[PDB]
């Protein structure tokens, strides 16, 4: 009947209460009955009435029922550095790319392959088992505040899972590309101009037109979907290679893609690159390139992180026609 506990109480309500109106008004995927709903609200109207302290114009219960929903794209910063990629269009190149690496720092490092999905870059910031964060490239050390529309997306969990094999981290700060699948692009195509809205080009623009939105709302009803494919800064789990990575992903459950694979050496990233050369139309979502990252961790740090660019992996894209 003290501070300390009239503030944890609140505290807890309202972000419990907060929470289920962005997942009725935003979302209209609600994950508690409006039976229950109301009791929540009763209680921190309840505590409200106790003490008028907390009465505030931000609280949901004094001056924000339903409202204060909103994306203004303020400017946040990134925990690491989210670089872009070098690239490599030629065979010579990822020779010549993959000559340094094995030039200097020596055989151990084997080469992790995965496609390379053409969407939009999305940051994700998880707290404690929790999502804080959602925010875009920008210049890499700021992007741009998508908290609300990146948590509609439906597969982005709001919180981690826990796991006995993968404990859950403290600080999880996971990139990822958020993209739609050809045939959702299409049909959010036709829904447009069904409301007298212009189409887009193509998917990425319309990932990314759908992604930035100062309503939230409007990014719940459009199919977004996410994959996750690299990692920033992460406190309380240090994952020895980036493999191993995607196991612990998986296990809070988090977007893993499938068609990732390891190769020891030049050879077998070659192989890939050839198989999705002919492959890659086969994909549900558009994929223009291949990422080759030396895998290893430790031979990540051991080689450069460049200005605007990591040294340790090359991404190979493919001929337009
Ligand atoms: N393994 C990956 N698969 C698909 N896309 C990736 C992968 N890694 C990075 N990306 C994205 O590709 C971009 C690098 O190319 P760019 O931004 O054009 O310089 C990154 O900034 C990410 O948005």
């Amino acid at each position: 009947q003290t501070a300390p506990e009239v503030l944890r109480q609140w505290q807890a309500l309202a972000e419990e209460v907060r929470e289920h109106q962005f997942r009725y008004y935003v979302r209209d995927a609600p994950i508690i009955s409006d039976a229950e709903f109301d009791e929540l609200l009763r209680r921190l109207e309840a505590l409200e009435e106790q003490h008028p302290e907390l009465r505030t114009p931000d609280s949901p219960t004094q001056l924000v029922g339903g409202a204060g929903f909103a994306t203004d794209f303020e400017p946040v910063d990134h925990l690491e550095r989210m670089l872009s990629l070098d690239n490599a269009f030629t065979a010579d190149e990822l020779a010549a790319w993959a000559g340094r690496i094995h030039a200097e720092v020596g055989d151990a490092a084997h080469y992790l392959c995965e496609l390379r999905i053409d969407g939009v870059a999305l940051s994700l910031v998880y707290r404690e088992g929790r999502l804080t964060r959602a925010s875009t490239r920008g210049d890499g050390r700021t992007g741009e505040d998508v908290t609300l529309n990146a948590r509609t997306i439906a597969d982005v969990p709001e919180r981690l899972t826990p796991g006995d094999d993968y404990p859950v981290p403290e600080v999880l700060e996971v990139r990822g590309e958020v993209f739609f699948r050809l045939d959702d692009f299409q049909a959010l195509n036709a829904s447009l101009v069904e409301e007298g809205k212009a189409p887009f080009a193509n998917p990425r623009n319309s990932a990314a037109g759908s992604l930035r939105q100062k309503d939230p709302a409007v990014t719940a009803r459009r199919r977004l979907r996410m994959i996750c494919h690299g990692l920033g800064h992460v406190e309380g789990f240090r994952p020895a290679t980036l493999h191993q990575a995607y196991l612990a992903l998986r296990a809070w459950g988090l977007p893993v893609s499938e068609h990732t694979t390891l190769a020891t050496d030049l050879a077998g990233v070659r192989e890939r690159i050839d198989y999705w050369g002919e492959h890659r139309h086969e994909v549900d979502h558009e994929i223009d390139g291949v990422v080759v990252k030396v895998d290893e961790v430790a031979l990540q740090r051991r080689l450069g992180s460049t200005s605007r660019a990591p040294r340790w992996a090359i991404a190979y894209k493919y001929p337009p026609e």
